[PDB]
């Protein structure tokens, strides 16, 4: 008895009434992180190194085309693409998808994990689509979260419902239900920030950081773990339990990570596993985008540990 | 023209006037790591979860049963197996191969990169195969590398003449000869060390790492990243350049990973690599063993960056 | 633009207005046609061989678990299982599906084409579930159609609207639609029958052969073939055009091939793309069983092949 | 212990005591087949059904590229080449290799077993290469066989020792030794030809036909099978054993296939196999060739029955 990605998005569709598009879409999502994962893994090099005579474009191009076929998008907002993407008549439907079809291009040299992260907000406007239907802060998310292509690949997808992990099984390519329900670690033993940025650090970063390494009650200290894919650590983050940080280094308290594709997606997955998800300031899903490429701060992680480092962010005002 | 790990492999037994006995052996090293690869991969999952009705166990057994079946080894030194296996007198050859099946097996659930690890020593006494024969240092190996199961599956092979890089191509299931006679960099730019265990570290790796994130001068402060797992760590190392340590703190004040599967086929790579592996004081190459199961401390990478760990140590001396 | 089977199934479902239970069922044929593919490839065969240390069976159990987990069947009929398969109360949908799980399984030594033939029908009796469900003539089809494990794996399937076939991608487990709507040629030039009972045949069949080599008016013989797998066979005449023969004689007066598994679902494919299907007396599709192992005679192909042999048979009576 | 056909043509090598140069002809051929089976199976055709980013060519453009690699090889002769296809002078080695890379193209769209047969000669020859070094008879060859690409991967290889046949393993790429030295059934129960050419046939194949369905002694008739492709034919009969007869009828006095590249190498496994290979007067493996795209009639199969029809042949002269 087993349940694959297929076989539940369907059970969940006819629970919930729906008039079967948004199945369309995640069977499309589906599909397409499965051509991802083969091109990752490399099958088919042979052939450009002779034996007969780029990544991320490729990962662009399979995730537009398969999405844009579901008859099921009207806006689409991209990683590479400058502006958003906005499907013809004859192919829209009515879901907006965020999404970086590659997590890490830079990582791909030196074969770190990567991955792909996705949002799906539903079109709430109905004039003539554009750029404003993506502009939805994410708590109006009706589904994300990402694939991993690391030892081996995992689709973990975060709905209303809850956060369901799928492991893709290559032989057949189906991915099978793994672990249903995920809820993250009250609090965790791992903290998970690029320490080389310590100088431009804000000081409750510091505080927090100096006691995880020399804890005052003096128990253990927290292991450090920086994979530098933001699919790997925040997948270990939710998995292992800890705290993850990409804080506002002197690239302005913009931060590094985008809002729309790469923040939002990981939040909602967070939150929906009984996690917490913020900038230091405000929660990550409250903000209301005023650009699709927008960057955002972000610290996620074990509900205990995100509440130690918000209350050290509070005694520095 | 296109190479193969088995074009390159025979090419290079030639060249050497070797009896073949060798070839067969890393034929049969690849023909493990493919095997290890697509179990990894987790390929037949969906039997697992009754579609029709640990890895490190089964990884063991696939390099134990593969090597026997080379007709070319005597001596098996295995991360899991308390003694050394001394292979059964029919299938006796003279390689003594000391091995760690999946660096870093708890890196499955969290999807983190895994790896397994090689050396060969040739044994060079009269004696019956022993674990005697195991306890050679270092400097004597014929040939070491690894395979990385990561975005995509390489295999670095590092012998007398150097080191290259064969990538798989699953679809053939080939290593395609991608890197040829790899340098790694003078100077790197990332360090590489859980600095979790800041509480523990002796002060000359604490005056590193402190010069690292506040460079003496006006420069930019190294990245830190530490996926984790030795092969990911040492790998990104290799390719991209800079320092990968792992100090001996009080809890391990011998180090942590083991000297005959661990350290010596990473410090042999590096060093054909043209970077440096030491332990603070000695060269990891040339410290005999005594147990076979010992454990050294490590600190390798690009030949500068380890020299200013090491001025670093002497003036503290 | 991609049409994928899981596309297609669940487009065709929203336009008949199903309420997904036969897209679920489909769902699961599409996943069980997939883990046979791998298992008849042998992928794996080198752990049966110890690298580490029956086909029909395992497919039947494949079909019959899957089948069961899609709660879309009540009664299942197999090839290798004496009797109907009555599904366990909770698990029970209003489908009837009758399977073939490996047609032709003598061939998997010599190594030939084998496939998986199927049928559907909707259970619409409300006595509680029993082999008497199964009994109902191939007129009332659902849906039919096989998968063909040859040089390449191809499921077709046809319904009320006509005949898809799907070629499976295996680099990415997707079955992709290359031929839409298919229709046979209207006459061939193959015929397919073992000659080797030619002294069993009766005598219209022996007049067409006659005919078929030394051509009354005076046209070129037809080719030959046949392979001895029944889906390679009927596949072979549905692209290529032509006449598959399998009669009855003195031993088989009832024919070899059974008619709820492999001759109606071949039946309801041929007529459905326009040629026939005919015993030599009744058309297949409307004889009504009597057993649910119940054998038939079979001729099918081409329209203008098939009725030159009706005429014959006529001719004779 | 398993043996791959990579331990086997090394230990075959080691024996003989050659200088590896066959051993780098035999692998490089090994990984052609890969290849040819990864792209026969239509692994990549997602692709040219649009979701973003002629095989008989592949099939020739992978052989000659991988031959030619191996630096082993000076003339090649090839189906879809109309020349011999010398080998550049930095890249000669002294093997001559005739072949047929994809056996049967027209069975492509149907979906039918196809295969690739080849056979290796020395260069015996002091001239620079030319076709000269193709035309010896099948007697010299030192090595041939052939891969089917059926329900499984195949490849059969014919060595002055014996005949071996390995499967195919994809998951891992690897040919796993299944059957050693085979030897063909005595006298079998399966003849094979294309009947539809009956009002072409010499009398000596009209009689032996009208006896296998006709025994005069009341025997049982034998069971007839014709695929259409050579190798799917010829590997049945040698696994189940019978005979298989493609002679001359009017396409030419002399057949339709061509003896450096299908005749010679299946006639070279038959009688390796144990089996025969006659044209009707000669041996097929004693015709000396004048033109390198000769033709030539066969029949091949088990002893007994090969005999049979030598004697009816005897019987008309
Ligand atoms: N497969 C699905 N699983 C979860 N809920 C879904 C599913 N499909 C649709 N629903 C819900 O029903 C609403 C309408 O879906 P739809 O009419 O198909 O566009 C969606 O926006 C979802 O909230
Ligand atoms: N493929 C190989 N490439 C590198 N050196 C090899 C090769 N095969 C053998 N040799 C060298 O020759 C020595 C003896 O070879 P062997 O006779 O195969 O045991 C080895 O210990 C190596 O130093
Ligand atoms: N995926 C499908 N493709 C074609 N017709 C379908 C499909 N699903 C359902 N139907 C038709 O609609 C009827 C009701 O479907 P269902 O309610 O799912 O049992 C079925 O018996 C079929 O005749
Ligand atoms: N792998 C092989 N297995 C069978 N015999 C071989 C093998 N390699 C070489 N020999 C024999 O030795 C002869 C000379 O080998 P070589 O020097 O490699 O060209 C060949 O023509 C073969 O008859």
């Amino acid at each position: 008895n087993i349940v694959t990605l297929t076989r539940f998005v369907m059970e969940q569709g006819r629970k919930a009434r729906g008039t079967g598009e948004m199945t369309q879409l995640l069977n499309s999502l589906c599909t397409a992180v499965k051509a991802i994962s083969t091109a990752v893994r490399k099958a088919g090099i042979a052939h450009l190194y002779g034996i007969a005579g780029k990544l991320d474009v490729l990962s662009n191009d399979l995730v537009i085309n398969v999405l844009k076929s579901s008859f099921a998008t009207c806006v689409l907002v991209t990683e590479e693409d400058k502006n958003a993407i906005i499907v013809e008549p004859e192919k829209r439907g009515k879901y907006v998808v965020c999404f970086d079809p590659l997590d890490g291009s830079s990582n791909i040299d030196c074969l770190v994990s990567i991955g792909t992260i996705f949002g799906i907000y539903r079109k709430n406007s109905t004039d003539e689509p554009s750029e404003k239907d993506a502009l939805q802060p994410g708590r109006n998310l009706v589904a994300a979260g990402y694939a991993l292509y690391g030892s081996a690949t995992m689709l973990v997808l975060a709905m209303v419902n809850g956060v369901n992990c799928f492991m893709l099984d290559p032989a057949i390519g189906e991915f099978i239900l793994v672990d249903r329900n995920v809820k993250i670690k009250k609090k965790g033993s791992i903290y998970s920030i690029n320490e080389g940025y310590a100088k431009e650090f804000d000081p409750a970063i510091t505080e927090y950081i100096q006691r995880k390494k020399f804890p005052p009650d003096n128990s253990a200290p927290y292991g450090a773990r920086y994979v530098g894919s933001m699919v790997a650590d925040v997948h270990r983050t939710l998995v292992y339990g800890g705290i993850f940080m990409y804080p506002a280094n002197k690239k302005s308290p913009k931060g590094k990570l985008r809002l729309l594709y790469e923040c939002n997606p990981m939040a909602y997955v967070m939150e929906k596993a009984g996690g917490l998800a913020t900038t230091g300031k405000e929660a990550v899903l409250d903000i209301v985008p005023t650009d699709i490429h927008q960057r955002a701060p972000i610290i996620l992680g074990s509900p205990e540990d995100v509440t130690e480092l918000l209350e050290i962010y509070q005694k520095h005002a």
